[PDB]
């Protein structure tokens, strides 16, 4: 059980032995912005070399796969297999597939190009795609709200027009509230959409992101892999560590990110068990030691 | 205490005679769309005449007052003081007034031309608003979220950007989550704009409309009310009703709009008392017997 200890000396190295895998959320872990943890591409090395499995865990659905393995080669982290790589965005589109119900549907998506490229990529048609000839738009099964930049009051009507039909599945890629910029603003997530959508339309989403467990079945199809001989590594209490925590996994917050040690020792004196991380370390950069 | 009984009768009779006024929510009591509730002239016609106090409570904040009382006699609602009716954009601009902090500060509006002419009514300044010669910007010290049909992901960014100040006010006009049409169809309410910004922010608003109690400090401004004496009547339990058990006031639904009696009976066997209504007609039509 979490009792929030700092991970170093033989502990780290026999948490570190026994693991078998290793689970990284990226922003905030891996690097800030356009710059990398320092020492973060050499644990990612170090690890691959002892040979313990790498995966990366994300909440981005602004961007599909070949373009988010992008920015791995560009902050120092080569050799990466795109099959390494799981965001909400690919995950939604897996589920959506998987659920999608009515006869052997259109999703209606709030999202970017990126989200889409992903959703078409798994089968799905879309909403506002051009239609067959001049036949009918066909009908809309889901809605997913997903990071959108563009939304708008518009685009919030027309996600209840769909959700009037109860049997439209309502769908979010995450709950983030909001994302920390390089020059020190936020900016809103998708979790303030979807609360907005949930709102107007009276539903509660389907969540595909951390810390949701679907995201956990996702990447285990891919994928078997033990959680209790598993680590998960993230900055952001709520998220990766509660994740962590609902997946049977050994967490590790480093605080290169969102959450403050103070937060994490304010929930263990509160017996709020499954925000508390297992271990923290100042950075990644202090796990290569352990190996 | 409350218990869901129908309105007829010698109790009818008693519980008119008693009141001293009667406060009344406006769409799906008084009208629906373009239509009046048939009767519902008439009620207020012979209430004026038994020396009975009416006024009118809106969470409207789309439309500054003296708009909102057009639409009074246009519907068969003659007579009308302007006086006589309440809605949140009209007390959120006198709310914003009182307690507007920063030395003897802008308000950064989500919402229509309606509301913005109703704040500027107030004296406030806001933002986005031309400035004075080419000085700066004037600083934003509250935030207030209307019925912005206009609402866009951008403006969702510029309020938190705002809100960073934690002495910036958040505040909000009500927290409807949707509205019926006439057709049948559904529109977004001020609610999920609010509940959009309060998640991106991590901020909680400050409610003008009903439920809040600061309503009936505002209708109690320009009035003295014995809310003992008074009733409240309305067509949606987590409104109209919460807000009249909230203010001391016997309550009464009106089954011509969006809360079924259905509802009603099952929150008083769930015993959530301040849901539950004291009376029920079927439509306003219906009281104007007891008088
Ligand atoms: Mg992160
Ligand atoms: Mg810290
Ligand atoms: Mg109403
Ligand atoms: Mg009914």
């Amino acid at each position: 059980m979490a009792r929030c200890e700092r991970l170093r000396g033989a502990a780290l190295r026999d948490v570190l032995g026994r693991a078998q895998g290793v689970l990284f959320d990226c922003d905030g872990v891996l690097w800030n912005g356009e710059r990398a943890v320092p020492g973060a591409p050499e644990l990612l090395e170090r690890l691959a070399r002892a040979g313990k499995a790498a995966l990366f865990v994300s909440n981005n659905s602004r961007r599909a796969r070949p373009e988010l393995a992008l920015r791995f080669a560009r902050l120092g982290f080569g050799g990466l297999r795109a099959e390494q790589l799981f965001s909400s965005a690919l995950c939604a589109a897996r589920l959506l597939r998987q659920r999608l119900p009515g006869p052997p549907g259109a999703v209606f998506v709030l999202g970017g190009e990126g989200l889409r490229a992903e959703l078409r990529a798994a089968g799905l048609r879309l909403a506002g795609d051009p239609s067959a000839g001049d036949g009918a738009a066909p009908r809309v099964r889901a809605v997913l709200v997903g990071y959108d930049e563009h939304f708008s009051f518009a685009k919030l009507r027309e996600a209840c027009a769909h959700l009037r039909d109860p049997e439209c599945l309502l769908v979010a890629t995450d709950r983030d509230p909001w994302h920390p910029l390089s020059d020190g603003s936020r900016t809103p997530g998708t979790g303030s959409l979807a609360a907005a959508v949930e709102t107007a339309s009276g539903r509660q989403a389907l969540v595909v992101g951390k810390p949701s467990p679907y995201m956990f079945e996702c990447i285990t199809e891919n994928f078997s892999i033990d959680p209790a001989r598993t680590l998960m590594v993230g900055d952001r209490l709520e998220t990766d560590i509660l994740f962590g925590h609902r997946c049977g996994m050994t967490t590790v917050l480093t605080l290169t990110g969102v959450s403050r040690l103070e937060e994490a020792q304010a929930y263990l004196a509160a017996g709020q068990h499954d925000l508390v991380p297992h271990y923290y370390v100042e950075s990644i950069a202090d796990l290569t030691e352990g190996l």
